[PDB]
């Protein structure tokens, strides 16, 4: 038996990297509030977390959609609770004609009890990430 969290952490993944961009938002709650990292920056503007199906599609759109995000994981923390677990991803991405962004973290899920994701959070900040020029 898989727990409600690993199974939605994988799957958010797997949704990732096929641009299913529809079935992304179904792995969420309404209420949700990713947080990737904690603290302000241009993936998360106030610093607070994006939240909200409407204001995480926008972001999908904004940074996902076009900038082929692949995300990698390298090693799994599970909690004594099922519905919440740690991963550690190596996350890359490719924009601005095919420049290249990638950066390691531990990143924190969260399901409520119907197993929706309600919680992301990335522990990262710039010093991390590493750019590319092909
Ligand atoms: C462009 C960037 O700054 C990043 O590549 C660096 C951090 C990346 C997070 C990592 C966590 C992740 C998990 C998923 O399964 C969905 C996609 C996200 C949110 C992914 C989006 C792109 C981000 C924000
Ligand atoms: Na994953």
């Amino acid at each position: 038996t898989q727990s409600p969290a690993l199974i939605a952490s994988q799957s958010l993944g797997r949704c990732t990297q096929a641009k299913d961009r529809e079935g992304w938002l179904a792995l969420m709650a309404d209420d949700v509030v990713i947080e990737t990292p904690i603290g302000k920056s241009v993936t998360n503007p106030d610093g607070s977390g994006i939240k909200g199906k409407e204001a995480v599609g926008a972001f999908w759109d904004t940074h996902i959609a076009d900038d082929r995000v692949t995300v990698t994981c390298e090693e799994t923390f599970p909690s004594s609770s099922p519905d919440e677990i740690a991963h550690i991803l190596v996350a890359h991405a490719e924009f601005d004609g095919g420049f290249t962004s990638e950066v390691r973290g531990v990143f924190t899920y969260r399901v409520n009890k119907a197993g929706l994701i309600t919680n992301l959070r990335g522990y990262y900040n710039l010093d991390m990430m590493t750019f590319g020029n092909q």
